């Protein structure tokens, strides 16, 4: 029933109900030779939505603003992008043509800029320290420290029990960490560590690629970081 990457053409995107009022949505693209999948989060806001993440790239993100007109008919205001790979910041143009105010961190935001990435228009206030969390709208943004990068945030949504941990999270059948370039290797076992202390109710965890799983992906990722780490 979730959506796999050999499903998903490069340029579509796949919605998946988590609970009411919350989305998982599912988009591919090439990178480097190969394909992947990734995934972002929807939220309910009163009578609009928020996004978390783009569907990584323009074309993709303009998909998964037609599916969420057709499936769910509320319209996005506000995105936030949890780090600054691609993955997470490419599409923001398209977003904000679209009418949607984008957010990230300052240093998301700077990181995206040096990168040659698009920069989300605003900054997201008192995120800078590991531990730190701040309300936005029916979510809770926190930044665990880094892991997957050094500025990556999860986002909890607490009506559904619902944790997308982003990129910081391998799904349960990954293996291996695949390319570390960016990623804080040494601190990654503490900030998911963090994670679990603030989030021991969470139900439902979503990584930023591949399968959805439950608070046992901590455990399972924290163990892959730690074999590469050896
Ligand atoms: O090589 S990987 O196996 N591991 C690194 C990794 N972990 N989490 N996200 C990433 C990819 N990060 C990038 C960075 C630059 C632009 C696009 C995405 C991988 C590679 C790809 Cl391109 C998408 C999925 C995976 Cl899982
Ligand atoms: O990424
Ligand atoms: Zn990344
Ligand atoms: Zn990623």
């Amino acid at each position: 029933e979730y959506p796999t990457v050999s499903e998903i053409p490069v340029g579509e995107v796949r919605l998946y109900q988590i609970a009411d009022g919350v989305w998982s949505h599912i988009a591919t693209q090439s990178f480097d030779g190969a394909v992947y999948p990734s995934n972002g989060l929807i939220v309910r806001d009163g009578d609009e939505l928020l996004l978390i993440d783009t569907a990584w790239g323009a074309k993709n993100t303009a998909a998964l603003l037609a599916e969420i007109e057709k499936q769910i008919g509320l319209p996005v205001t506000r995105a936030v992008s949890t780090h600054f790979h691609d993955d997470r910041v490419g599409g923001v143009d398209v977003l904000r043509a679209a009418g949607v105010a984008t957010y990230a961190s300052p240093s998301t935001r700077r990181l995206a800029e040096v990168e040659g990435n698009e920069i989300p228009t605003h900054s997201l206030e008192g995120l800078s320290s590991s531990g730190d969390a701040v309300r936005f709208g029916p979510v809770e943004l926190f930044y665990p420290g880094a892991a997957h990068s050094t500025d990556n945030l999860v986002v909890y949504v607490p009506s559904a029990s619902v944790l997308y941990g982003g990129c910081a999270i391998y799904e349960l059948s990954r293996t291996s960490a695949g390319n570390v370039a960016d990623a804080d290797l040494a601190e990654w076992p503490t900030s998911i560590e963090r994670i679990q202390q603030h989030y021991p109710e969470a139900q439902f965890v979503i990584p930023g690629h591949g399968l959805p799983g439950g608070l046992d992906l901590l455990k399972h990722t924290t163990n892959v970081v730690k074999a590469h780490t050896n």
